[PDB]
């Protein structure tokens, strides 16, 4: 299943070249899946026991989710345009509290990509799902009671048998390895949660952010204008830094080896702004404000 | 199965290079028919459950056409021109009931394009049917009193056998596996299925494009010339719009290292338009009703 | 495991190339992983004795973490500006005892980055912690008695047997090779203490590095030219610096084969430093103290 | 550029300052702090 899903990588490859909502991300997420069907070549570590099965199961779903989750917020900007010193913000640059849960649940969205598409990289994958409820069905009270003392482990594998005791409440390596039938019933069980989550994910997605672009004041060529003022400023005005501080440092450099902007302003030049002006992005509201009146 | 059909590729890309009806999405349908194929080589997973068979056939079936059909709205530009803020357009700007119909059921065909394409694909292969009749053939209602308690399965599939028991109604591995002489005459029943959908699709999709190439106002010549107007002046208002937020975010980078147009023009200025005028896509009719008369 | 973990490795890769807190031993980390995969590959050499599997567990597990984060305090730059030559020092210029402890604790976690990494991997690893508490399990107390001297190691492998001498306390060859379902069982132990050590670094380096970029006084636009500032003074003054000793060098040398800045300038040029002015990264304020008044 | 700057931007000025010709003077009075 390694080169199905790989080949699958280089087709939302071509998804991710050709459009979406941002793109900021889609590098890493194919790469994630790529990488990551050759680590599902070789997983289902998958325990024997009671507890363990469970916790190796639902920590290594429910833990790798929360990671990605916590990457995508740090990793993406506009958060930290949103909370970068948040405490000492000059008072009222600090906006609303309305628009800053709509960035919030814009990021939250932006970062949650990639989680939800792991968590349907690995129930599509026939693994740790079959981990999971091969514990839960095997009716394992008794290896509760095996694990209780490991001298039961040890002579309900080798005295009593495995497969020919189950009859009743089982011990271990029922867990490690189930029936085939079993296996292959619970696999498919997963494929089938893999696409419901997947598709339920995708009309949600779809609904939202149609819903965040039919909700939106601007129109289409006004948002891919918007859209490309940002995404020039954002780059212009870092290039237009880059080069003020080469310059105050060159001249700082050689002021030494010759011898022998209040925070109102650098605060008023962060977004996470309103759009309900002519002016947007608020570098250039600012500008409107206080000096600079036109370009 | 997998060369064959990734020659058909190849074929294809050299059709989608020649013509169609337009070619923004040539690209993705080639790349997921080569891959898929290669993902077709490892599947059918194949539950051996009376539910969870019809359930991993269908929604393995309809739901990839409903993914594939989401993002053929979603990646199409067009209906983003319809609808991209669509509750704050500035009223009389957006157009008819009548033409955004047209232009709805022309989205919604471009759209479907890779929906059709995919799910012949899949039927054209020997596959996801077989697991949706290998299932309703089998007579599977003992099964359902296999499953409600899974005791039974175990002794159906250990005690007594699975086609020995061919007689009266059957418990699971009919399901996972049929009979070949079944497998094959259900096999090839997808295979015409596959190739019936595929001519009713042809021959639908080519009324409906002749019916709006033959009902098509403009004539050839004049219908090229309008395509090459607008698929330049959509290139060369972006390249402009790109200048000049270039050059006016490079005046207000500098404009701040040196301290120490309403929604009627940004709303006719968006398509979906009329083409009753010598004037066409609404750039050029805004620029003949307000300021700068000709060109 | 190896391939699997190296396209882990190729994935980190990509994120120590998108973003983090800094970047500078992102290049080390990925190799490290990359080739101790492979290193894990031929690893548990395990002994069979009582002290010296804890040793040769508890040494490599907890040896190669104060490596790591001894190379990472001594590499990191940081640490030495605050500490290359704390006893000259003229004094005050020094700075505090509250500002110091936050760049310790900045170069402390910067460090503990890699060890944090290197701890997961061998964890996430089936590897030496079956090494550790296939010890403590095995019931040892009767190795002890068989190490005390060797004859009984001899004539407990040899003339008793070691796995049908699984009743009451165990002779070695337990302690090198395990019971596999007792191996799995403490490998799937080890799995779910690796992702939880890694869940919860996460978690508290998240907090911590967020709680220190939202309690930072500056703002992310001001924090970023702050950034660009520093990293291209401690550029542009070296190159400076290199200049400048090399035209004094040339004519040094020129001056021989032609025969036959006080402390306190060279310790305000020197950062670790309070950020609570206009002008930081104490070059800047040492040149608005004393002579070049302006650039 | 309202008539106080076209009127701060007009010698026959005071030299009382380290800045002067006061075009200077207006430019550290007003917006455009240094050079």
């Amino acid at each position: 299943m390694t080169t199905s899903i790989n080949s699958v990588v280089t087709v939302f490859q071509n998804v991710f070249t050709n459009h979406g909502s941002t793109l900021l991300n889609g590098i890493l997420i194919a790469t994630t899946v790529g990488g990551q069907s050759l680590v599902r070549k070789l997983t289902f570590s998958c325990p024997c026991a009671y507890p363990l099965n469970i916790y190796h199961s639902l920590v290594f779903m429910f833990g790798p989710t929360a990671a990605l989750l916590l990457i995508g917020i740090t990793v993406n900007s506009t958060t930290w345009k949103l909370a970068h010193g948040f405490f000492f913000r000059v008072r009222d640059t600090r906006h609303s509290w309305k628009t800053t849960c709509v960035s919030w649940i814009e990021v939250l969205i932006q970062s949650s990509v990639a989680p939800i598409a792991w968590l349907f990289v690995v129930f599509l994958d026939g693994g740790y799902y079959r981990c999971y409820r091969s514990h839960e069905f095997c009716l394992i009270s008794d290896a509760i009671l095996c694990k209780n003392s490991t001298i039961l482990n040890s002579y309900a594998s080798t005295s009593s048998f495995n497969k020919i005791s189950d009859n009743g409440k089982y011990c271990p390596p029922c867990i490690c390895v189930p029936n085939p039938t079993d296996a292959s019933y619970l696999e498919a069980e997963s494929q089938i949660y893999a696409w419901g989550l997947l598709l339920f994910s995708g009309v949600a997605a779809f609904l939202v952010i149609t819903c965040n672009r039919m909700c939106d004041k601007y129109t289409l060529v006004q948002r891919q204008y918007v859209e490309t003022y940002k995404n020039v400023e954002t780059q212009k005005f870092d290039a237009v830094a880059k080069e003020h501080a080469s310059q105050l440092a060159e001249h700082n450099a050689r002021a030494f080896f010759g011898q022998k902007n209040p925070l109102f302003a650098r605060l008023r030049l962060i977004a996470a702004e309103k759009t309900q002006q002519t002016m947007y992005t608020p570098l250039q509201l600012w500008n409107d404000n206080k000096g600079y009146r036109i370009p």
